[PDB]
């Protein structure tokens, strides 16, 4: 089975839920979890890896992603992303994430996604800059 | 001129920003401010006024809204909604809100919106339930 | 029922644009969320600016920034209903413009929601207001109610 | 370039659906954000379930819940480009179904992104898995690659 626990992740981010996260069936819509993934990863890249989204030469593009869902959460509930790095490559990295509900031990959902690092003007993949590598390595998972 | 200050509002909510709040021009998109409005109002209605979004008999529908924007914010910046109630009617209420950037005194943006309270099944407007009125009145603005 | 402002009519608008509705346009109460309407406003205007004004959002030097907006809601709509935005230009200044929009059921004549927004155009890198470029102004001028 | 998985072809899909792009589909890097693709998946499937399966999202007793999904991205697209979702059903169980989708430029044949999701159908009030209702199953069956 699962399920994922908080101590299996390296870094955490609270994310506040918004009215419109819920859909017609009353819980956070599956699409929104990936917004959560994307937000946790890039928040980390900016505060700890020197990512410059406004004018930086090198950017992370999502080449792929996925998620399994174990139990719903709903606005206005309080949640938290665990983030870890499964592998750091030469020009890409695979993240693993998990959504946690405040007060619950087991993850509501767990997924992965993959960045490739490219030159912003051309979109040629490029070796990950060093400052970013240092930050990404600091997230290395245990398994 | 403006601009709005924090002490002119009754209740506050931090809202975390998400990767995708920024648009192609790099700042939080104007549309998202109203998601912020909607989130601050309904969060308050649920924790302090007994709003039951899942199964409640009475709901708030937005009959109108607006916003003026004074200066941009951007993900991953940290922000905060001030909320106040300009007037409580028999079956509607006008809220005033303002977006604040952490560390800035003056509001980035300020807007209003109007709820009408209806019966969920029929959508007949109905007098605001008492528990909700108590909470809404506790937000009354000074001017 | 909802906003008590008088409902605008299809004829009061110049230019129309279908927008396809999306699963999550509906919120928990089951109709399109009020915020999404503003996304419809942005999309209609900008689609118009790119196909008729020559707006270059990727590398253009002059951009349009939103300084205010508002909307009144008259009757709900829901995914997967088919909808259509009405657009016109109410006022055309040297560096700013006010748009008026209304959402229709593509099968219908009464507006379901209507509002307004203001663009100010600015040099992209600095954000100093510049005058509206002629190509865009020519496209805006074709939407001024005669 | 991006995902290195082999790109799916337009012919491998059964059913198509235009989706209009929106201003804020583009993120700060200027192309449609990866998350939005999944919104396109949800919309295509559900549009299909309502018009061909009789899904009643407002008051129906059986609903479809998403238990997993994934997507590979091959080439970016951008508002205001015109796009089209390809849909087919890969597997049809008693209470679950796996969909496969791909996004195309409506003018084009190579997929720009492709992925998958799984619906489990459940009694709406409880969320106990129920079998898929016959009307929906008949619509799902028409998408199984022959
Ligand atoms: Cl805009
Ligand atoms: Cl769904």
């Amino acid at each position: 089975a699962p399920r994922p626990l908080r101590e299996q992740y390296l870094h955490f981010q609270p994310i506040s839920t918004r009215w419109h996260d819920n859909d017609i069936y009353g819980h956070v819509n599956n699409v929104t979890y990936y917004a959560f993934f994307d937000t946790a990863v890039n928040t980390y890249l900016i505060e700890r890896g020197g990512l410059d989204i406004q004018g930086g030469e090198v950017i992370g593009l999502v080449v792929s992603s996925s998620c399994d869902y174990f139990a719903p959460v709903a606005f206005p509930q309080r949640i938290e992303m665990g983030l870890r790095v499964a592998r750091l490559g030469n020009s890409s990295v695979q993240y693993e994430l998990a959504l946690f509900l405040e007060g619950q031990r087991e993850a509501c959902a767990a997924g992965r996604f993959v960045h490739v690092f490219v030159e912003r003007r051309s979109s040629r993949p490029v070796a990950i800059p060093q400052e970013l590598r240092d930050a990404l390595a600091a997230l290395q998972s245990s398994a």
